[PDB]
């Protein structure tokens, strides 16, 4: 059976996991513009908007610092 | 056998797929701090550091109107 990050991920498509982390993967499907499943949006919709707003933000902010190490390759 | 998303994002975890999605699924182990896979590393670093700038920063774009969204709930 799926062990590591695989686990992980599998998991969280089937709904199951942290809230950031359900957050994080639902960026990943707007990125792609891939077909989220229907237990992961079940997840997403329930999240309240002050907890969604506070790691969206913070995943913003990350991906400046993504693009900036990038940048000075 | 696995079929739809679940197995797009297997394949990519196993190194298999478009540049843009490799970069958006990197995005995702940036966010949640979770370890990337080796085949999935792999293709990072082999990535053109043009074509890195160019999807991250849409990416960026793609992240500031979902935010907006959240918070017009």
């Amino acid at each position: 059976p799926l062990v590591g990050v695989k686990r992980v991920v599998m998991s969280l498509l089937d709904g199951r996991g942290p809230v950031r982390f359900v957050l994080a993967l639902i960026t990943f499907f707007k990125f792609t513009a891939l077909a989220p499943t229907k237990a992961l949006l079940g997840r997403w919709k329930a999240v309240e908007k002050s907890v969604a707003m506070k790691h969206l933000t913070s995943f913003k902010r990350e991906l400046g610092t993504l693009i900036d190490a990038v940048n000075k390759r």
